[PDB]
């Protein structure tokens, strides 16, 4: 029997585990330490969650090590590993409303969006990677023969072993799922650190691994701080790979910690300041819809959000006019209400950062067309914001807001290379977009954009089969697609002479 | 007109550049600083070589950046890039006797071996990777469709950009070639730091890039110290990838430096303590020949060298007797003499370490069967060495010698899992081997060995098509084969809606 | 309401459809023509089954064409096609006992075996290929650029369209499933012709596609003759691909019919005379168990069955003695008896062929050690048979029996090339095997055997992930694994200039 | 010493072999039979060429078989096979002017074009496939384990063995090179049948294999008739694969012959009636240039030639006007004159077909705008032809001309699906094209076109890396790219239990 926080909400009964998950059981942290998790809709405490300590990290890693080296997970067929992951996806689907409701409470995710994305994409991710298990293949290689003898060379794709996953708060279940699904499909075991502010779907997911029959110790979950729990994971001599998602500055630190301990493998999914270039020959009404989505999707708490819009001179004023018209139509409110399409920011400190961000934009001389403030209601709601007359040297032209702030610059009619130069003038390189009906412009621009993803006449169109990762200081390694598996596999070369 | 150090040796007239190679020209370092490169056969100075300074690194990176962004290398077809690399291999082959002679002088490489391996494999490396240029392919991916609209998702494989390569001294030209060929095949430009003690084949290679018509700035070479030149390469804001080969401890520092600057990508080819397990049912005479090769090849200056031999009890004494017999037949001498089997160690500091290594092995109680000493002759020669009665707790059971020291332990008749545990009880995981006629043992042992390469009834059988890289603290990433290309490529995902 | 033949048997009430399945409906054939399907355990008529006519073939192809061109199957996401195929596998699993019982009745498959293989592997097949749907990918290719313009070249993997599948009677559901799963996973629609003698699991399968929600017309099944139904399929102008499994001689005719009509694509999975080479250094008792299995599995009605055993001279007589001892322990009887090891042959005409085959073997001078005749009891049971003193010129050394007849020749110790020559002296090339503890022999022999599959120290180890197909007159193309998809996909190259 | 036909022409002294090439030597055919090859510029006899007989085919196949089974080609490293093919390309490059001159004489190929395409692309083809030799790789596959035992499954890519190549006359050297390069790269040996009318570059190529060091019997060349030599190749019991390029009707017969003998593998590169759709929103001047090229390139003797142009109503009249203007500027003349841009048709029988084709076009009611006739001069020149008012029911809307005949229909402004339906209403499916600046339209049309290749805003943009093959009655299998190798390889699955 597991202890739950129980809550009647959204036409169901939530049963939320709140403890650490280690070796297939929910357990208190050392000293029974706890912290409060906060509902961004009203600022209330949802419940108390165990606060993992260093000794809890060591217990989690030891359980993962034992599960990998001696448990059933390391013994079963890849096909049967696949079956278990497909079953886990099924169990997640059976609990989809509950999961999406927890995400609405914990992260401020609009419930209808959470059902399709936060939860829906997580389910797709597990099903996708479950199909990879028995299709992960090595090679046989035609090497030079040591005549008069013969040689056979093959490669074997093997698991890396114990992995650590450290993730942010914007899509709590989805960020966990991207990495966890690829990690488990490759045959590894894992210790996961959700962002401290958003532990609840991670702990519910943990319970679901029990319902699915995932062997004890394969999945371990440690609500807690990066500076304590995350650090220890990065430092641990039995951890062999870290999958990290978060800010560029913490990514640098994580990579350093991997180096100094045991040169554990690392992937880094970091910040972005993604440019969206909108040409005059696009479909304008569609550009407004997609451009708004590129910024405002999930209250802007979206790594790939367009952090800069470049709009061709001749359509700029009309584009801005239409955006403002549509922004006024947005329904801001409780993420559980069906008419809501703009939920609260994830937590109070982030709301404060956004308010300060827009003050700097005003101070430095950008035109605040609308928004810029907290919405005067309970919780941590921020107004959908539009800036114009943004110049390349401005702070808001350079810094990632990670909020619902559309930051608009002009470019001269007929310019192409000039705007590309401006769009590429960043140490980030996560995503980018271009709206145009012109085939030649679209292909040329996608060639020249210095970013890991280029959207053409769309935005936010991610897919579990399509690899996702950045260039430059947005990091390296992929989530999603076949490419993601490579972060969680090692290649052993075997060479015979006969 | 290039300045050479001219030398008449080995029935050739060597013409050796000695300056920095920056932007397609040989130039002096800042302040015309130089250092001496030492011939390990007699301890004499070969010549003075330019000593790169920080401002020289900045010039080399600037030249590489220009070559990539604006030069011809970034504009030509993949097919034509391949043609240039195949021409480069042809030029290397035209100069093969000269290159092997330089390697004999600089590194102490036995000339006949340098023709086949140090230089021979370097030529094969460029030809192999030349073939990859127009065969590097992205993907088209069947993503979910945004109905009633359609989506197309593709990936493009692109160059990473400016790379730094930092290498050691054991196979100076070949270590350079592995990384350089894959790096250039993928369309990058490069700044190479050879090991300070072995700059000469790198500088001759530089001149050969001119003969082959590699555009200026594509290849740049900076003899100098790791703590100065290598450090700056790892720190540089315009460098996007470091390919590193060296010790585990420097690898840790390199990775930290990549992290702290601009999270540049990194590959780490580090140290080894590779186990070779020899069962009683092997071919004994072959096991002796291959066992000796596993240790003594290239005077033991071989990262994959077997650093422990485990020999089954019933054949142990006969194995040792036969090795001693064969060791006594080895001809130690000038690497340029055709009858030489065993050349000098690479440099004096390394010889000193090997002497100390064997002193400690005797101190801690291992049986010194033969060798262990500097050979009484000029230069830095070390006697092929055999230790027996080695126990798992001993320093020589744990520490990488990187010299010609065969380190032998017994295991009990029939004790497969037990010997495997002993073989795996190391934080290294570079290579390994097993000698047995039994198919079931061979396959089971190769599954269980925790190493990036497993040799079965052979050793030292590397091939330009077979990926090479370690596990655990032997690093990550691959040199050679198709896999090596992934270190020098980035994947861009392009998603259309239409 | 679907009409069923109802039967109380094996603790179940079987509900067996018996009509043609066209466009999602069970329908009588033209003129309500029918034929009898026979139970091989007692020779009784199970029921009457609709007998497809030419107009019925045209209706099925029209339904398949409409389903492909305009129906839902052609419009849904690859991922969603995958979901439907997974659901089909789940439905088959929910009905596995019923399917295995039907296969016992219709094909004489031993019930316990049919659960694991005839049905269990069919289920694995659908689940395996379900996972491929959203992982079928094309390429982007670095072609030469038409300067000063640019080029993008990509490939798209597309379905071939309407396919015809024609199969034999030995594993009715499994042969169906292998091809159908790959065919549908690739996005095609299909008309299936089961062997006339074994229509029943195919028709139950058809009903399961309805339960699974496979869109109407995607799957169509036409019990009937090869010379009428199969012929029309191969001739039909709207069929673009035939997947054929059967005899070499019918395969020749089928390929010709494809040629003469519309050059439709064809795969050919044909006969075998597979050699198993057993060396004196094998584990003898294991060689006996696996050698017996290589021949007697599924009453010899197994295309990959070892059709000759070459047994090394020094172990031959002991091998034969052990085989005879084990053959005598085999329980022959009703496929529903849970201790049955050997069921009846599939149908009466095959039994008669096997009696004649053995008369011919004795006549030409082979030694009949045991078996060779019909078991005196109702139905069509044939004794497990062993021949020795078989020589290379003999009819039974050349001709495929497709029955439980072990055909043994000696070979001399210390020649390997000589036994290979004898093993390779056939126009078949489907499978082969080698039993030896010697790694060098195993690897060399596997290199030299001229067969699409080589088993080493095992036999009949097929797997849904491992491609299966023959060489020479055993045909071409693969069932199973990733390679099977290529028979059901076409590649479109798309080249842009911009 | 080889017998040559010597010819002083194009400022060169041509040395043309004229005999059969069998087992590394030029020999007369059985009975010294010969036939005349005809210069299409003036209708004169170039020289007498040996006429291969059945016994000569048997000798070639025996030589290919011995070279494969016992000769050096079957023994050398894949890497060394690649070196030989690169060397072959180099020799071809050293002879490029001579080869292009021979092609001008034999096939009427315009010299400047033959240099770039006929010969230039043949060279690229051998270099490209030379690079594949040591990069052809099999797999290791994660199959279900027969617990308590373990299984390893791998695939080996092997050569198919002796191949027959049967080709047409439009690009004699290039068609040979496409197939021969892939065939040899995969490790096979080959007997080549050039079109009887164009044997000369094939025989010169044969001599170049000698210069390049290709082992005797690896390449064998038999000038002669399809009905005799081609037939025997398709019939031969030792040939295991036919690579065929030619008409759809001969393709059907070839496939039938493959079936009836030994089910040898076959690829079919057959005819085309490829549609080019030109929208009003294209760049009109570029559409005219590329539209011209799509029809007139290599005097229309181009399998992928656009056989229908569909031009949008609003630009149709202007397109036709501009085409007529450009057609009038074409210089018809001797292929060796530098100002010629339209050479003679390949041979007399083809010229006659083209005359009849245009007669039937006029008869059935199409508007003949220009050409349609043999040019009044010696040889077999044909006037570049333009037809308009072509309706879907007409012969020239359905039948492949394989000549310089532009066949134009209108489609209504704003129609897309309607014109696609018309473009797809053919049993051919080789190539196609679309000209439009609209990204949505270009992507949609490329999805919907039922053809193996789709060109977007270009035409005739083939590449050695880009796979090329048809759908429907245009055949199956690819030439060029990685995909081409699959036709010349077989996959062996090796499964161990241990
Ligand atoms: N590229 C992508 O796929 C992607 C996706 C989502 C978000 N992001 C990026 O993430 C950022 C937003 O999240 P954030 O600013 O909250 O990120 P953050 O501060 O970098 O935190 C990310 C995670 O790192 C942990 N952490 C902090 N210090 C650590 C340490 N010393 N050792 C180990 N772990 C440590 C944090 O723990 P705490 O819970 O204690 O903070 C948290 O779990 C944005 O820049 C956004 O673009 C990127």
């Amino acid at each position: 029997v597991i202890n739950y926080v129980e809550k009647a909400v959204n036409k169901l009964t939530l049963q939320m585990p709140y403890q650490l998950f280690i070796g297939g059981e929910f357990v208190d942290a050392e000293g029974s330490k706890t912290y409060n998790t906060i509902n961004p809709t009203d600022g209330s405490v949802i419940c108390q969650v165990s606060l993992a300590q260093v000794s809890d990290v060591d217990k989690a890693v030891a359980a993962a090590k034992e599960a990998f080296e001696n448990g059933l997970w390391g013994k079963i067929n890849a096909r049967d590993r696949g079956r278990l992951l497909y079953r886990l996806a099924d169990v997640m689907e059976q609990h989809q409303e509950e999961l999406a409701t927890i995400e609405a409470l914990d992260a401020g995710a609009v419930y209808t969006l959470a059902l399709k994305t936060h939860v829906g994409m997580s389910i797709q991710t597990f099903r996708y990677f479950a199909g990879w298990c028995d299709k992960i293949q090595g090679a046989t290689i035609p090497i030079n023969q040591a005549r008069p003898n013969r040689n056979l060379t093959l490669t074997k794709k093997e698991p890396v072993g114990v992995c650590g996953i450290v993730i942010p708060w914007n899509y709590p279940l989805m960020m966990l799922s991207w990495k966890t699904a690829a990690c488990l499909a490759a045959g590894n075991t894992v210790v996961i650190k959700p962002a401290q502010v958003t532990p609840l779907t991670a702990l519910k997911f943990a319970e679901l691994t029990l319902k699915a029959g995932i062997p004890k110790g394969v999945v371990n979950i440690l609500p807690g701080s990066g500076s304590l729990v995350g650090q220890r994971l990065s430092d641990h001599p039995d951890v062999r790979k870290i999958g990290f998602t978060g800010s560029t500055e913490v990514g640098k630190h994580i990579m350093k910690s991997c180096a100094l301990s045991n040169v554990k493998k690392v992937s880094l999914a970091l910040g972005g300041k993604s440019p969206l270039i909108i040409f005059a020959d696009c479909d304008l009404n569609k550009a407004v819809q997609m451009g708004m989505s590129s910024v405002f999707f999930n209250k802007g708490e979206n790594a790939i959000a367009a952090g800069r819009l470049f709009v061709e001179e001749s359509i700029h004023n009309q584009f801005v006019q239409k955006v403002v018209e549509e922004v006024e139509k947005m329904k801001i409110g409780n993420p559980l209400e069906r008419d809501t399409n703009h939920g609260p920011q994830n937590h109070e400190a982030h709301l404060r950062k956004l308010v300060e961000y827009c003050q700097r934009g005003v101070k430095e001389g950008a035109t605040l067309v609308c928004g810029g403030n907290q919405v005067p209601r309970p919780g941590f709601f921020f107004q959908p914001t539009v800036f114009t007359d943004v110049e390349d040297h401005m702070y808001i032209a350079k810094e990632e807001s990670f909020g619902p702030i559309m930051i608009i610059s002009r470019f001269a009619d007929g310019d192409v290379d000039a705007v590309l130069s401006r769009a590429n003038a960043t140490e980030f390189g996560l995503a980018s977009g271009v709206f145009t009906r012109d085939i030649n412009k679209a292909l040329y621009v996608s060639d020249k954009l210095q970013a890991g993803t280029v959207f053409i006449n769309t935005y936010n169109k991610t897919d579990v089969a399509a690899p996702f990762g950045g260039f430059k200081q947005s990091g390296f390694g992929k989530d999603l697609g076949e490419a993601a598996l490579n972060e969680y596999l090692r290649i052993k070369t075997v060479t015979f002479e006969y």
